[PDB]
């Protein structure tokens, strides 16, 4: 005889690590919340939220594409709304990728601009507490740089038509350096860019950049990339002639998992080609 009150077990029994039940006191959650119910799109993100961890993803996807068609603006309160995650989410799934998957990205980032914006005015009424609102705003921000970055991948990929992927690009890496100075996967992606522009120096300037922000800290600490950012990293190095960073950072890969396939190529033909420069010394 309560709404909410499945929902708020069902996200416990997904922190708890049961998937399993969570997904059913879940999708049990969305019957008695309607299909046009107050709460409908909340229930349908978390029901495919917890169908990715899972494995179906076209459930999942068909859960996200049908908490968008509830709230399409994405203007309702995420207590209901569930948020621009599905939005998100809606991009990533996308097996289409392309401008499909950037036309998703977008409104999540519209979304994310104005979640941040409302907050930044609710600073100003400094509710007892803001260390709270602070908290939630650097997370919000990192979100729309990992939206941001995202999408220049898919320019830097699937899309590589017209003269306006260029352009969105470098307003993107625009956003993305003032939101997240921080942010390794910031600078990689703007080297990355850079490199499309032919404007190598510059990539090299913005991968130095991104590994003298992490390379001291140790793998107990939250900041250091996730491994197939580094990865993705050795191989921008490597196109850049830093050889001796991707020897480094192969390295400590290689030290965490013993059982990866591309990094020990990588790792490999980043001393192959160091080694051809040592040949060109002499002669």
């Amino acid at each position: 005889i309560n709404p909410k009150e499945l929902l708020d077990r069902a996200t416990t029994l997904l922190e708890e690590g049961d998937i399993e039940t969570a997904a059913k006191v879940a999708r049990t959650a969305y019957e008695h919340i309607g299909e046009n119910g107050r709460h409908a799109g909340a229930a349908l993100t978390l029901l495919g939220q917890i169908h990715v961890e899972l494995g179906d993803i076209d459930a999942a996807r068909n859960y996200y594409a049908a908490a968008v068609k509830v709230d399409e603006d994405g203007s309702l309160p995420e207590e209901l709304g569930g948020g621009p995650e599905k939005f998100l989410w809606l991009a990533q799934l996308s097996e289409e990728g392309g401008h499909d998957s950037v036309a998703w990205f977008e409104r999540g980032a519209t979304v994310l601009r104005a979640q941040i914006q409302s907050l930044m005015d609710s600073l100003e009424q400094r509710p007892l507490s803001r260390g709270q609102v602070e908290a939630a705003i650097a997370d919000k921000r990192r979100r729309l740089a990992e939206t941001l970055c995202a999408v220049v991948e898919v320019y830097m990929t699937d899309l590589s038509w017209e003269d306006d992927a260029e352009q969105r690009c470098e307003a993107l890496i625009t956003e993305a350096t003032m939101i997240a100075p921080e942010w390794p996967e910031t600078w990689q992606t703007v080297a990355n860019v850079r490199i499309s522009q032919e404007r190598t120096e510059e990539a090299r300037e913005a991968l130095r950049r991104s590994l003298g922000l992490w390379t001291h800290l140790p793998p107990e600490d939250p900041g250091v990339p996730p491994f197939p950012s580094r990865v993705s990293l050795v191989r921008l190095l490597i196109e850049v002639d830093m050889e001796e960073e991707a020897l480094e950072v192969t390295e400590r890969l290689i030290a965490e998992d013993d059982l990866s396939v591309e990094v020990w190529y990588l790792g490999g033909y980043a001393r192959y080609r160091l080694g051809e420069k040592e040949r060109e010394a002499s002669g």
